[PDB]
């Protein structure tokens, strides 16, 4: 139950100069609801309901976690794009749980794909059918990136089902699996809707953004999830844990490795895009801040179970952790009753 | 000027760490396979349809095909002749795509919709490659197949990105490996080492997945080290992994080369340390791939390493000798005249 967690979290939030200041509560709510309403109606359709084998209460919690993530981090894109992006990332989160074996349904993947026959795996049947709604917002390059990262993600879940953290000595396994399930190219590429950006004019900055952001985004997530993980770890295989197993090092050394990579990633993100196209910098900035805001507020990450355990200290660490947590919750803490309604299950019947 | 001493040291250390030695893979066999793989491929690329849609200069295709068959036969030593032939075709398609400078943009605008609808792709390379892919995929299980499909797709984006001749923005440290993993075919290679006729994908899932994860970095890095000599003065090749480390990380060519060697060596050691005790057939496939991959680099004139074997041919230092020893070893089993297998030329079969 290491409380060192506060130590690392602090220096990061400071370094990136975490402030957020994206949206006005009014705007946040407008977007949260818009995104949720379109996604909710989508998943409530009979076809989605039948092929997407997932516990209702679970689907509902997932959709709300995602709509928040998207709306909070893709702050500069249109409402429609947030909605469609919310549907795609909800599909990925749903899969993130399934314990069903993909093997039998992936045996004719390519032949069915090449022939244009519905994929055997229900998830693929749904994700592919819906994909054009996400791709219509982007140019061919970004679209390719979204397609690939989702394909990688699928493989990542496959591997995860084996709850394998790597052979001891397999130094390369940890990050390999992380990139495989991190959706980094999907995320970093969906940040550039053709409606506001030209892939050909910003090809280099977009490509660079996809490269640098892939690691920032996943590492920052592994760091924010270090609590929710170790706490009630259900035989988890997070990056940090796999670093321990595969690199034969303490859970402290591993955590210190992640934190260092994260601090460096943040440093370089700034030194590179700081002086480039201001509109690119603004999107990257809004993502970083909104992404941190989302992590601190979404319940799923049980970060409250920490604030209510250190609000008493006033030093450097645990002192500012509450100073930041305060900031975030003041713009990011919004009651679900203000946007997430009605529940998916309700629209499903009727 | 070229770091011949430094270079010799790491090469030798690499060959020591991987236990570079002799195999039961005889020259009579090598030639049997070389010719078999080349013959199926040659006939394939000589089909009119292949001839129409695949824009490649004939002589470069002949040379590209000969370099790939060599690589496949020498490294995928434990797979069948059919598997070697089919992988030779696939890896030749990928090598050949580097010869294109045509913007993929317009041919990719409808990529997804055409894919989902089952309509032939607009980019001719995708049309030929997806049409032929089942021939490669039939040798593998679903998991491995998915890796081949993904890596090839990565490769396509890699070639697209390279068309911009971009080494990375100074300060963008994550760019170099991001690009190298993109154009390296690591998961394609790593996964194609396990035909379903010789391995049970599910019974060896952890072994395979681990080999893919570690093989991706060993292969690309070893290749970057081996090609480092032929590209030292090549003003045409401006964006290699090492040249990008120089630009993206803002360090000297030496520091960048120093970065490459450490990664290459640690990769080698961990490869051995991990698979030595695992399933014997697996470690065999892995050990042969490494030895063959190195033999291939040393025997293919494309890399011009004989220029180094000839410069330090008779120096009395240790590394120089240890190198020449290894090199000569490779030449004994690897140095083969193309006239013994690569014939007739693709062009002659095409014209027929």
């Amino acid at each position: 139950p290491t409380e060192y967690f506060l130590n690392t979290t602090v220096r990061l939030l400071e370094y990136i100069r975490y402030r957020d200041s994206n949206y006005t509560r009014e705007e946040r709510i407008e977007n949260l609801h818009y995104a949720y309403n379109k996604a909710a109606h989508h998943f409530a359709q009979p076809r989605q309901q039948q092929l997407l084998k997932v516990d209702p209460k679970r689907l509902q919690a997932s959709l709300q976690t995602i709509v928040g993530m998207v709306v909070y981090s893709w702050a500069k894109v249109s409402k429609e794009c947030m909605a469609d992006l919310s549907i795609h990332y909800t599909y990925t989160l749903v899969l993130d749980d399934s314990k069903d074996d993909p093997y039998p349904t992936m045996v004719n993947y390519f032949d069915d794909l090449q022939a244009g026959r519905e994929q055997a795996h229900p998830w693929w049947a749904l994700v592919n059918e819906h994909f054009p709604n996400v791709l219509r917002h982007f140019g061919p390059f970004c679209s390719l990136n979204l397609i690939r990262s989702t394909l990688d993600f699928f493989e990542g879940c496959w591997i995860e089902q084996y709850n394998f953290g790597g052979f001891p000595g397999s130094h390369d396994y940890p990050q390999f699996l992380r990139r495989m399930n991190g959706l980094g190219h999907c995320v970093g590429a969906s940040l550039w809707p053709k409606e506001q950006f030209n892939e050909r004019s910003l090809f280099l900055e977009i490509t660079s953004a996809i490269a640098q952001m892939e690691n920032w985004m996943v590492w920052v997530d592994d760091l924010m999830t270090f609590y929710k993980e170790f706490d009630d770890e259900r035989d988890q295989i997070s990056l940090v844990k796999n670093y321990v197993v595969s690199d034969e090092i303490s859970l402290h050394e591993a955590l210190e490795k992640l934190t260092q990579d994260t601090l460096h990633s943040s440093k370089q993100m700034v030194a590179v895009f700081s002086d480039k196209d201001p509109q690119v910098m603004d999107t990257i900035e809004c993502f970083m801040h909104g992404y941190v805001t989302w992590h601190l507020c979404d319940r799923r990450y049980r970060l409250s179970e920490i604030y209510e355990k250190v609000k008493e200290e006033k030093t450097e660490d645990a002192q500012k952790f509450c100073k930041f947590y305060e900031q975030a919750a003041n713009v990011g803490a919004v009651s679900p009753s203000e946007w997430a309604y009605p529940p998916v299950a309700q629209l499903a019947n009727v």
